[PDB]
DNA sequence: CCCACGGCCCATCACC
DNA sequence: GGTGATGGGC
DNA sequence: GTGGG
């Protein structure tokens, strides 16, 4: 809350890029500059100050310097006002409507929740269970109901196979008090880097929890990632709100590499594999690897634990809690 | 000045 | 019909 | 949009 008005012009910002302007790159610039003024433990004063941090240039510092004069941005107000950019937005905020899907539409004079009933016939049934879910998918689910999902979920993957190990992760591992959505990670002794020693490994786990009507849609569906939409039941009382859920099989020997990974947060984790490569590694979800020199990465190295990959790339270890970028 | 910007699974659509 | 191309998501 | 090169 020291920067919070700054860095919310610079999340509106950034999501215009990706929604309207299509420019990725501009989309994580903006969103870099925001996660390192929020980390900052000083309260900005004006933009000059700003640009001292990684991240913040020329441009956003004289955005800061008209924020900071006047409370509010010319570039944001011409944003908001005009219409097609509006719309297009706006749309992206349903699940599997894109920049380019979004844009499609609104061309075609779709630009409203409306327009969308009217026109189902266009979407893909990703897009219909965004659109039916819309509401339920924009509420934060509280810790409360996260510890309610974790029980449900670890319990009927015991049913399936008591060797099966789901982990939540995400925002709910760092210790959030509210959460987007709920992400689980899954491993089983079968599934190593060596094999395919079970086939519907996931599958099991996934039409168990269909079963136990935890599961309600589905969104996509393969043998190491599904993503889908969960509800928890109700006592007897107005029904839980529908919830994204995203469950991921990893093997079982790269645990920790996944674990790391999937706990986010995504910003925090584009951080650490930027130390781990000026310290001679290359981190992804799988693996960390050393690298030759001619940058060339050598086979995994052994990890036992989060630990593990933080001593390797000289790193102080930082609790969950302490990841939120 | 100029360019690189963590990446891969899954669903679907254009094209043959 | 089978594909390669692309979008959307994490 | 930014910073390293
Ligand atoms: N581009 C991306 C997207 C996701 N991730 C990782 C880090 C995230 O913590 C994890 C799950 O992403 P997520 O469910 O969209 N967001 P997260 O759980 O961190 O916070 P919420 O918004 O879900 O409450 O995937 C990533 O590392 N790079
Ligand atoms: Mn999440
Ligand atoms: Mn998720
Ligand atoms: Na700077
Ligand atoms: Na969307």
């Amino acid at each position: 809350t020291l920067n919070g008005g700054i860095t919310d012009m610079l999340t509106e910002l950034a999501n215009f890029e990706k929604n309207v302007s299509q420019a990725i790159h501009k989309y994580n610039a903006y969103r870099k500059a925001a996660s390192v003024i929020a980390k900052y433990p000083h309260k900005i004063k004006s933009g000059a100050e700003a640009k001292k941090l990684p991240g913040v240039g020329t441009k956003i510092a004289e955005k800061i310097d008209e924020f900071l004069a006047t409370g509010k941005l010319r570039k944001l107000e011409k944003i908001r006002q005009d219409d097609t950019s509006s719309s297009i937005n706006f749309l992206t905020r349903v699940s599997g409507i894109g920049p380019s899907a979004a844009r499609k539409f609104v061309d075609e004079g779709i630009k409203t929740l409306e327009d969308l009933r009217k026109n189902e016939d266009k979407l893909n049934h990703h897009q219909r269970i965004g659109l039916k879910y819309f509401g339920d998918f924009e509420k934060r689910i509280p810790r409360e109901e996260m510890l309610q999902m974790q029980d449900i979920v670890l319990n009927e993957v015991k049913k399936v196979d008591s060797e099966y190990i789901a982990t939540v992760c995400g925002s709910f591992r760092r210790g959030a008090e509210s959460s987007g959505d709920m992400d689980v990670l899954l491993t089983h002794p079968s599934f190593t880097s060596e094999s395919t020693k079970q086939p519907k490994l996931l599958h099991q786990v996934v039409e168990q929890l269909q079963k136990v009507h935890f599961i309600t849609d589905t969104l996509s569906k393969g043998e190491t990632k599904f993503m889908g939409v969960c509800q928890l039941p109700s006592k007897n009382e107005k029904e839980y709100p529908h919830r994204r859920i995203d469950i991921r099989l990893i093997p079982k020997d790269q645990y920790y590499c996944g674990v790391l990974y999937f706990t986010g947060s995504d910003i925090f984790n584009k951080n650490m594999r930027a130390h781990a490569l000026e310290k001679g590694f290359t981190i992804n979800e799988y693996t960390i690897r050393p690298l030759g020199v001619t940058g060339v990465a050598g086979e995994p190295l052994p990890v036992d634990s989060e630990k593990d990959i933080f001593d390797y790339i000289q790193w102080k270890y930082r609790e969950p809690k302490d990841r939120s970028e």
